[PDB]
């Protein structure tokens, strides 16, 4: 299956050559950089980009994308970033996306030993047991599993809530705000979790109160 | 500016109709799911998708994405994501994929205090270091500055070579096999630097040869 | 202040003829290494070492010190020596041992930005959440910090109860068994919380119950 | 087995009733708090306490342990430890002390599948290809094993260095100075593999020279 691959370089000089067409200044826009206004975090097994799902322009996403979209307070790889983002990028807005049908979510429910795999999906099964009483509630399994895809996300909203970076910046200048939506891959739509993004600040001040 | 942010869900319904346009099929496709080929490791500065660049189909590529496109050897985020691939979702292909400009690469060449991020671009110093005499005789800084770019992307194939999960699988399937890519926002090409992938994974075995 | 530390190496050569001195075989026994038959995972602020405390001899103890005595998911310096502790050298005991007066925990309580510290003292400000009602109730501060330190080795005890490794090795062979205690720097005494190891496996098991 | 624990209760009682008749105000002593002068980085598998091997007084030294006593940069555990010494604790010294067979380098120099240790005993290999020529030429595989305790040690100082926390500290006050030791369980003797500090400093500074 050798060919497969040297087929990719094929299809991105006609995706160079049509976005040409479409656009003369296409790659000349590209070249000169305004910041992103967004940082997005999304999920690895979700299938369309940010770009696409938003209609966002190339360079207005700062992206990230790991396993179930998580931000977990000791990996260095999501904190840096949101460090980046917000002092150094300045964006306005932090969105964490997660979507139903999540292949890293379902199988963190999978009662199995994933190797390297169980402390990551380790962090979505704290999440259901944050939330066990209203979870186990629900009777019916997938319903259960779209509410456990909904609840990650304010919980990793949460999670950026309580960066420094992300504190200090919104104290001094009003922004970046956070949302936390959910895509679906069987209409296509974004849904907005409308996440309270000032009263979780403020149970979080409780006892991290910054200036 | 308050609007700006609602504006994202006009635009999300507006690409959703258009592809039912451009498809009746496109939501259906998406929703039965066959495992990506691809496991796709790039920046998250990086400023067009991978799907785009490539013209892979949504759901071939399964997407990583941090500053400067690192897999380090204590980031699970990373590590888990490609334990993942390799083992549950048997990826034909890992790419490591950089790109020219990259912000991440020249902020790690500034001698600043960033701090969260500093021990994150600490790992693409010691890229520089590993190649000292051949950066350092490179005069212009910034054809410098883009070897250094390239050199980071063979390192980083170097350690996803490294992870058990790649070298079992390699010798039992003969997949995945690993590129090391580089695109150009000015032209919009992507390059391949040849990644000699079989004397990577000799060299490495010289004292972790596993069965 | 240059002598300070060649100091050191005079108190050590001291201490290897005291030792020698009274036993002759001592350094012949420490050659010979029976596994560990604990795991101790303390705090880097603690001021005496385990092996004071308990009374347990040289290489009885396999040690983990970090900041608060705190074991995160997300963590692979301690998750990685779990894993080694439980699976490789079969060790019989795990003990998270807090310690009053801790500088870990009561600066993880300051609203201050630590740089670096932060992400890891969130961790406390965690523990700190998840039990906020009974914390908040507690009138003094310095009974509330003390309270907070032994909530802490207990939620740190659970997060060991999580591991895939620990929940195996229980399940065939009824060890490790966990341990959470306390240190007492004003009296020198150790203190059992009495860490109920088997109802805290059963109410993690509800979502993750392995073979 | 049941009692072989409550024995370790009576066993501090022991500990702590003869440390009052060795000196009365022993526990007096131990809670009025002067800031460690060190920051210890040791191997968890080493059998004697740093305070045992150097003289040091309790409190006196800050101890972190880890398998193969290993700094790495994307390690929160360790990286967060050695700011909180530096800048907090205003610790002077900061020692990595490694030690003669070492079961973490040993571990890492067997070529098996450790699953979680994997990625984390990589390090000690990256220690190895570093230095890969000068021990490939040692015939004698103990001698070699020894040797790349001793080069690990080195490296781990190396890391140590890089981070902004020393530089600065060190830049502006002359303190923190780094050293490299490695203990030895067959004479009990701490053995100074004179780290040439001030030049790993300069050599790292090509890049990143900070103020
Ligand atoms: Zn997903
Ligand atoms: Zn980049
Ligand atoms: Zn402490
Ligand atoms: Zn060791």
């Amino acid at each position: 299956l050798q060919e497969t691959h040297d087929k990719v370089f094929e299809n991105n000089k006609s995706w160079a050559t049509e976005q040409v067409a479409k656009d003369p200044d296409f790659f000349k826009k590209l070249a000169a950089g305004q910041n992103p206004e967004y940082l997005w975090i999304g999920c690895s097994d979700s299938r369309i980009p940010a770009e696409q799902i938003t209609g966002l322009q190339p360079g207005d996403a700062f992206v990230h994308r790991n396993i179930a979209n998580l931000v977990c307070n000791t990996d260095l790889n999501v904190m840096s970033v949101i460090e980046y983002a917000v002092k150094h990028l300045k964006v306005k807005h932090i969105v964490v996306c997660g979507h139903y049908g999540c292949g890293g979510v379902k199988a963190a429910m999978t009662p199995k030993d994933l190797g390297l795999m169980n402390p990551w999906l380790r962090n979505i099964r704290d999440v259901y047991r944050l939330h066990e009483k209203e979870l186990d509630a629900i009777a019916d399994e997938e319903a259960r599993y779209e509410r456990l895809v909904e609840l990650n996300v304010y919980e990793q909203c949460r999670n950026v809530v309580k960066t420094a970076a992300l504190q200090q910046s919104y104290a001094e200048n009003g922004f970046p705000v956070i949302h936390g939506w959910v895509f679906n891959f069987r209409d296509g739509l974004l849904k907005d979790l409308n996440v309270d993004f000032e009263t979780i600040l403020k149970d979080i001040q409780k006892i991290y109160n910054l200036t």
